[PDB]
């Protein structure tokens, strides 16, 4: 078959969690960077973007836009979405929480300086009182190596992706959560993830 | 019977009310009225991220809108036949949610920004979203968005068409197929029942 093709800017943005997930799944893919406005216009004009926006991933005859659509399909194809419907609910619950926190951090740079030193305080407070304790609690509930069904899933990947960004913001934030640390160590040590974390992978830098 | 915990309002629960009801599911609701109605669910451990919507369903307490919806869509055979169908469904409904979201928080928009944000929402409706969906209907000529059969995508799009009608009734005017769909979907027994006075269908907010 043809290798999936990822169309985005040569940046993290809204395409990174897809890069992490496909790499974690050991899926080989090609990137096509948008590097000019005219490049993006090429895409619209050719009819490649349903809602005129990227990320778009070409995969299995499809031109999938919308991060959640692209990720849902990849997680499913490569068996990282639970073994049943109830497992998918826990997974969706977890990863939607991660997306919410993700979202905040993603857009934190593109706001005013006036709204900034409170939005940061508000992010850090939610990490430490809402988000991190909830994932710790889940890992403590079962004592197992993965978040769901004692098997690696997209929740592990997306959370560990998130714990990497949380590190860049403030490395002290995980410090009271030992099981999250252990998870971040365990997942970074999986062969595919470890390859992704190595220099030269498709992992992107911060802005 | 599933139990919706939300405020007595549309909010982030309404699209679940539509979907439950389209699928012939009787649910109960439990309305939060005070900040200490909310505060009870948090300390009771009922909310994973201390937030509503929450649905009690099949022994789970599911939070996050997308988790609830995905679960209900699959359980009631409204999520397509396979992963490729779901992907087209996901692509479509995430587009819908993106527009839904802009419309959902128009009321809470800073008042000096409201004029531009409203004007931008209409531009997107007219140029981005409504044509994408007209083009889909026109490409297969079939009565439903996906798989020649009822899916959550038809339900979510129709719901949106009603919020767009409340905003500006001219917007749908040159989208014949969107018009045709809104009509056919609103005459499905369960939906017609939902649109009738005295259902769990919630009003627009006003203050």
């Amino acid at each position: 078959a043809e290798k999936p093709k990822l169309h985005y800017f040569n940046a993290r943005g809204r395409m990174e969690s897809t890069r992490w997930l496909a790499a974690a799944a050991g899926v080989e893919f090609e990137e096509k960077f948008i590097k000019s406005a005219e490049d993006l216009d090429k895409l619209r004009n050719d009819g490649y973007l349903m809602f005129q926006q990227v990320p778009m991933v070409e995969i299995d005859g499809m031109k999938l836009v919308q991060t959640r659509a692209i990720l849902n399909y990849i997680a499913s194809k490569y068996n990282l979405y639970g073994k049943d419907i109830k497992e998918r609910a826990l997974i969706d619950m977890y990863i939607e929480g991660i997306a919410d926190l993700g979202e905040m951090i993603l857009l934190l740079p593109v706001c005013p300086p006036e709204e900034k030193d409170a939005k940061l305080a508000l992010i850090k407070e939610k990490i430490k009182n809402r988000y991190f304790p909830a994932f710790e609690k889940v890992l403590k509930s079962h004592g197992q190596d993965y978040l769901v069904g004692n098997k690696l899933s997209r929740a592990d990947i997306h959370l560990v992706e998130l714990l990497y960004y949380v590190e860049e913001l403030d490395s002290s934030l995980i410090s009271s959560f030992p099981l999250l640390k252990a998870l971040k160590t365990r997942i970074s040590n999986l062969p595919t993830v470890k390859k992704f974390l190595q220099p030269g992978s498709p992992r992107k830098p911060p802005m």
